[PDB]
């Protein structure tokens, strides 16, 4: 049964609620982004209206085979009427196709659902600037002050400089990057661009990438692994055994691997600056964990919420334990007392 924090009151709508069967009274199912915890339940057998971005809609049709007649893509930044209710989709600064949804309820209440997001000051000049929000359904993934990490731009600067140095010292080095979902494509695209290479990958990942409306993509990716010196592999294979095995397959073209694991936050962020990050190494194999986040840091989250001044906050992440819920509620009251709303 569908939990309360996935229902939008005063409407027929649910958000990211596909794993509960037929939800009583739901006339439209919104999907914020194509990540498995959120799409869980969609398939070619789904027969209700799904509302989403264009990019999310391309993934639904090609990857999950949802029929075209039930996919309702909406443009961003544009007022749309859905089943009698005004809605707007806004870029969430998460993975490709990810949105927040603004719902203008018939009774005058305004609700923002962030989906998954990485808050940014640029959001303070979207269509959110123009009016008050009563209720915020908030991505609280990293809602505690210990969660710190660098900007995405600093992380990519580290990755490009690391890769370019290594391959310039050794032209026979291969670069490998882990993946297990959409998102974080800048990691492997920025490294391939500095090296003058396309990114090589499986047919299933190439397919996924072809759904993302990235400009000039045919120029940047390939399924011909022998033509590329940046390869993508499943995240599970980014370890010494899995990389040894991959190197065997490359027909003696390479004698070294430098590999990247983009994670979210890890406890090494408590101690080590991005600049000082070092790899784990075994023989001719080195692995870097890099903290490329597509969720808000604590400080980014707090800035956004203190600017928005919502009347009520409903967390959408870390909701299963009393300790988590009580911690989150304490920070929300601090933020409110400090800013004066
Ligand atoms: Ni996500």
């Amino acid at each position: 049964t569908c939990p309360f924090y996935k229902k939008i009151p005063g409407t027929g709508f649910t958000v990211d609620a596909f794993q509960y069967g037929v939800v009583e009274g739901c006339t439209a199912y919104f999907l914020t982004h194509f990540h498995s915890d959120h799409y869980a339940g969609l398939s070619k057998h789904f027969t209700f209206p799904v509302y989403c971005s264009e990019i999310t809609g391309n993934l639904l049709k090609n990857k999950l085979h949802v029929q075209e007649q039930y996919i309702h893509p909406l443009p961003l930044d544009t007022e749309c009427i859905v089943n009698g209710v005004k809605v707007v989709l806004l870029d969430a600064n998460h993975c490709p196709g990810a949105v927040m949804i603004l719902f203008y309820l018939p009774n005058g209440t305004v609700i923002l659902h962030t989906g998954d997001f990485r808050a940014d000051p640029s959001m303070e000049r979207s269509l959110l600037a123009d009016q008050k929000v009563h209720m915020l359904y908030l991505d609280t993934t990293y809602c505690s002050p210990e969660y710190t990490f660098p900007s995405q731009q600093e992380v990519i600067r580290f990755a490009i400089n690391t890769a370019f140095e290594a391959v310039t010292l050794n032209p026979h080095a291969l670069v490998v990057c882990g993946t297990y979902s959409i998102g974080k494509e800048k990691v492997f695209l920025a490294i391939a661009d500095v090296l003058g290479s396309k990114v090589g990958m499986s047919q299933e990942k190439y397919k996924t990438l072809q759904c993302l409306n990235i400009p000039e993509i045919n120029s940047l990716i390939t399924t011909d692994m022998c033509s590329s010196l940046v390869h993508l592999l499943p995240m599970m294979q980014i370890n010494f055994k899995g990389l040894q095995s991959h190197l065997k397959k490359c027909g003696g073209k390479y004698n070294q691997i430098l590999a990247f694991r983009p994670t979210g936050w890890t406890h090494s962020n408590k101690f080590t600056r991005i600049a000082d990050v070092i790899p784990q190494t075994k023989g001719n194999i080195s692995i870097y964990g890099i903290p490329y986040s597509e969720h808000s840091s604590y400080l980014e989250m707090k800035r956004f919420v203190q600017w928005l001044k919502p009347q009520k906050i409903i967390p959408t992440v870390n909701v299963g334990t009393w300790k988590s819920r009580s911690t989150m509620e304490k920070y929300f009251r601090e933020w409110k007392l400090e800013a004066g709303y």
